[PDB]
């Protein structure tokens, strides 16, 4: 099943399983500071969870939900989603942060895991198996305009140049000079200009895994953007000389799945 909670409930259950922090991407931090606020928080959350059915009258959190939080906080293999989008126009940026967590030491292998989507004041946990990509792709796309994949053919530029270009655009360099600095063909120009500017609504997906005690994450992430033309996929890859090359392709769910598995392939899994 699935359970929608607040970030305070989720934090309490996270303290129940002895988790120091939530995954950094989810941006769920410690709501209180001192012992007094600690007490008040614990009381409030105890009452709320009790009345919503999660906390038994004998004072036990529901094992399923708690184990979901356990998977999220202590994943063996995970990939995190960071949703960037347009401002509320009142100046307020609302947090949309997902994560896909898989903890398997034995089996049920199956690959049963939990997806955690934190939007604003709420966070939803959903138990599923990510074995098939067709289930996963729509999950990471719900934070988007759901534009159909744009029509253009794949091109690419080195990740270094694209990154420095984006940074130049951040720092006040006009778009035209940036695109001129890129050196893309005239046909590939408008796609890039739509990716680097305008609406700017996209997901940053980053793979990670836990090997024994050591945690390892990808040096470069995967981007899924929504332009006014459609959905564009930015997928990094290693060239023959070891140079990082970002590749702009249509945003079809197939290409998304392939790019995801390719991204996870760089991890010791």
């Amino acid at each position: 099943n699935a359970v929608e909670l607040t970030v305070d409930n989720a934090w309490f259950i996270a303290e129940t399983i002895g988790a120091g922090t939530f995954p950094w991407v989810l941006a769920i931090t410690m709501p209180y500071s001192d012992a007094a606020q600690r007490g008040a928080f614990v009381d409030r959350q105890r009452d709320e969870l009790t009345r919503m059915g999660l906390l038994s009258p004998q004072g036990v959190i529901n094992p399923a939900v708690a184990d979901w939080i356990k998977v999220v906080c202590f994943p063996d293999r995970w990939l995190d989603l960071r949703y960037v989008g347009p401002a509320s126009a009142d100046g307020a940026c609302e947090l949309l942060r997902g994560i896909v967590a898989l903890r398997t030491g034995t089996g049920k292998k199956t690959g049963n895991g939990v997806v955690a989507l934190r939007n604003a004041q709420l966070v939803t946990f959903t138990a599923m198996d990510i074995d098939d990509p067709r289930a996963l792709v729509p999950i990471l796309g719900v934070g988007l305009a759901h534009r159909p994949p744009a029509r253009f053919d794949e091109f690419s530029l080195p990740t270094r140049v694209g990154a420095r270009a984006d940074e130049r655009l951040r720092s006040g360099v006009p778009l035209g000079e940036v695109v001129d600095y890129l050196g893309i063909p005239a046909s590939a120009r408008p796609v890039v200009e739509s990716v680097f500017s305008g609406p700017r609504s996209y997901v940053e997906i980053v793979a990670g895994c836990n090997r024994d005690g050591r945690h390892t994450t990808t040096e470069v992430g995967l981007s899924i953007v929504d332009t006014s033309a459609g959905r564009v996929l930015v997928s990094p890859s290693r060239a023959f000389d070891g140079e990082w090359v970002s590749t702009f392709s249509p945003g079809t769910p197939f290409a998304i799945a392939v790019a995801i598995q390719t991204l996870t392939a760089c991890l010791p899994d």
